[PDB]
């Protein structure tokens, strides 16, 4: 698994399950061509978007469906999604973890990249 | 000022000075048009983007060059920007600040909506 | 002013008024002293707690109420304070902000540091 | 395990490994009392601190020696030490995850509460 999402509820203090994401990778046209989806599970991840073969080098999107989120639990929110947008590398063998944590007026994000 | 943004850097405990950002408005068709943009000044802040009467309902997406930020200083980051995409004045005119707090591997964004 | 704190809401983006917090000061002891007091303004800060004579070299902590902001909102929160522990014009003096963005379950706290 | 803590470092993008940190549990004349203690591991986790008979109802501090964690890379932080000051309550049974991202000036800190 090259390539992981985690998302965390910071209202309630748990994971955020059933949050729709879709990645996309960037063509040479400048346009976002969809690569991967799915929804976290009860733990709040989303595993096996992608192999190793196909995660190669390029710009990636992942647009995270928070508004959906919030809306289900009857809470106003302030983004239409949370974006994490970067450039994946080949330096050594790397694996990314996309974390985000989520409030109804504030998101965070962090990249946790290992061998 | 109905839109103003504010970047603080994590590593120096210190405004973000000089970080380029783009606002962009959803149009009609569902493409992103171009609607402001400008650069943080010494304190961080940018403010004058835009006017109440041209500020109108709609989607906007602040995109912030966190990529060239680091560069300058010496560092690779893992985002290409930061994106902060939400609704505004559905309700009738606010003012917005958009405020994003910023390491090389992670960032977080909120923010303050008056009437 | 030598020491500010900002606080704010990141459940409805606004700032967080009426936040109670202590400021204390460890003595030559190694105890922690009592030094300024104050709750955060309409704006969500808290200025004047002290002054540039009286803030000298040492450890500060600034103990910040969020148990109580959250529970006369309603909710019950997962901290019972948010401590910042600090040294504190070690290299001559500074100028100190000290700003927490707060959620039931989480916070963050950054500090901007000015010459 | 019913308290895990869990330390990324925002500017490595990594687990932040080898930090130690104490935990306290509060007394009736409201001193702090040793309760247990470690080091995070290569996965910047901490588990084994406490077990389920001895994890009582009361109000527990972690204190996360970020300090020593920043010199050993070379870098000047503002923290003396990151603080989470929490109730642990009997509402069913509950897992608490103590989790801490880490930058030289700003630190976040969350709580996933789990049956
Ligand atoms: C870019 C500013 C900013 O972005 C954040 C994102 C997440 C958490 C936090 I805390 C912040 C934060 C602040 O610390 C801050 C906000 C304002 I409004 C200020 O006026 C000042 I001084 C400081
Ligand atoms: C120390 C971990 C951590 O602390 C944070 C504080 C604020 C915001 C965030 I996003 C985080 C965050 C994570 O990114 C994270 C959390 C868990 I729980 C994980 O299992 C993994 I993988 C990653």
């Amino acid at each position: 698994c090259p390539l992981m999402v985690k998302v965390l509820d910071a209202v309630r203090g748990s994971p955020a399950i059933n949050v729709a994401m879709h990645v996309f990778r960037k063509a040479a046209d400048d346009t976002w061509e969809p690569f991967a989806s799915g929804k976290t599970s009860e733990s709040g991840e989303l595993h096996g978007l992608t192999t190793e073969e196909e995660f190669v080098e390029g710009i990636y999107k992942v647009e995270i469906d928070t508004k959906s989120y919030w809306k289900a639990l009857g809470i106003s929110p302030f983004h239409e999604h949370a974006e994490v947008v970067f450039t994946a590398n080949d330096s050594g063998p790397r694996r990314y973890t996309i974390a985000a944590l989520l409030s109804p007026y504030s998101y965070s994000t962090t990249a946790v990249v290992t061998n």
